């Protein structure tokens, strides 16, 4: 079903001297929920009841994000990619995993989770993915009509529409859902965001990090190791396709679609499409991992 209900109850951890929240269910082997841009461990709460009982139920809010401290001083150089992966790394590891993780992942979800899975590839069991960033994008990835904002973001803009205007929760966020969210839907999602400035933060400095049209070199670097690897590796893969889609379509859709020892579901969405498919998206990985765990 749908619900504007969060799935579990919030747990918290300090990491590296801040606080970090993270929802954690059930017993067995992890099925890891990662979350991007601007979301939290709540994107999931309608697609992690599938999979009660088949293993231990985690999603992470991000540092900055959700139920996370925010980075104290914030400014135009905190939430960098190496720096959310440093907070997500440490995360994981105190989190006691073990060997055999299924991940579920999205959008900057992805870029962390694609790096981490080929970093730890040994201890991966399988993984599923939406409207993720399978290799390093061009601007002519991205559909006509959302370009100009997304460049915005990467120039002196940026701070006004974002940091001032909250631009990325409250126009991009509903603008990639097909069905109209509700208002405690949107109460939860704007919730880490309801201060103007440095809480925001984090919502700017994700589409500056972006790896398009070779910049920046670390993240378009680690995307190419992912990607490469990705393409030839073994374990097993689910691809939830959407239509009309967002990020994964055309060449980005096409890269994927060559991922050895995958299947392939398509659902109602655009990017979030957790929220317009969210049945159709926990039935398939339940059954991707009652698979992978006869
Ligand atoms: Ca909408
Ligand atoms: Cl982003």
């Amino acid at each position: 079903s749908l619900g504007a209900k969060p799935f579990g109850e919030k747990k918290f951890i300090e990491i590296k001297g801040r606080r970090m929240a993270y929802i954690d269910e059930g017993t067995g082997d992890p099925i890891l929920f990662q979350h991007g841009n601007p979301t939290s461990s709540y994107l999931w709460r309608n697609i992690m009841p599938h999979c009660a009982g088949l293993g231990r139920l985690i999603a992470c809010d991000l540092i900055g994000m959700g139920d996370s401290d925010k980075l104290d001083p914030s400014g135009p150089e905190r939430y960098t990619y190496a720096e959310h992966r440093d907070y997500l790394d440490a995360l994981w590891e105190a989190l006691d995993l073990g060997d055999r993780v299924v991940l579920v992942v999205h959008d900057w979800g992805s870029v962390l989770g694609f790096d981490w899975a080929r970093r730890h590839r040994e201890r991966v069991q399988g993984i599923a993915y939406m409207e993720a960033v399978a290799m390093p994008l061009e601007w002519a990835d991205f559909p006509e009509q959302d370009r100009d904002l997304f460049q915005a973001f990467r120039s002196q803009a940026g701070e006004e529409l974002v940091l001032q205007d909250n631009v990325f929760v409250e126009q991009v966020l509903p603008g990639l859902i097909l069905r109209p969210l509700s208002e405690a839907e949107m109460a939860a999602y704007r919730e880490p965001f309801l201060a103007a400035g440095e809480a925001r933060r984090p919502t700017l400095s994700w589409p500056r990090q972006i790896p398009i049209a070779g910049t920046p070199a670390d993240v378009v670097a680690i995307a190419r190791d992912y990607a490469g690897w990705l393409s030839e590796s073994p374990i097993p893969k689910l691809f939830i396709n959407a239509e009309p889609g967002h990020l994964t379509t055309g060449r980005i859709r096409d890269f994927c679609r060559t991922w050895p020892n995958q299947t392939e579901i398509t659902v109602a969405g655009a990017h979030f499409i957790q929220e317009d498919s969210p049945d159709e998206i926990g039935a398939a990985i339940a059954a991707f991992v009652r698979r992978l765990r006869p």
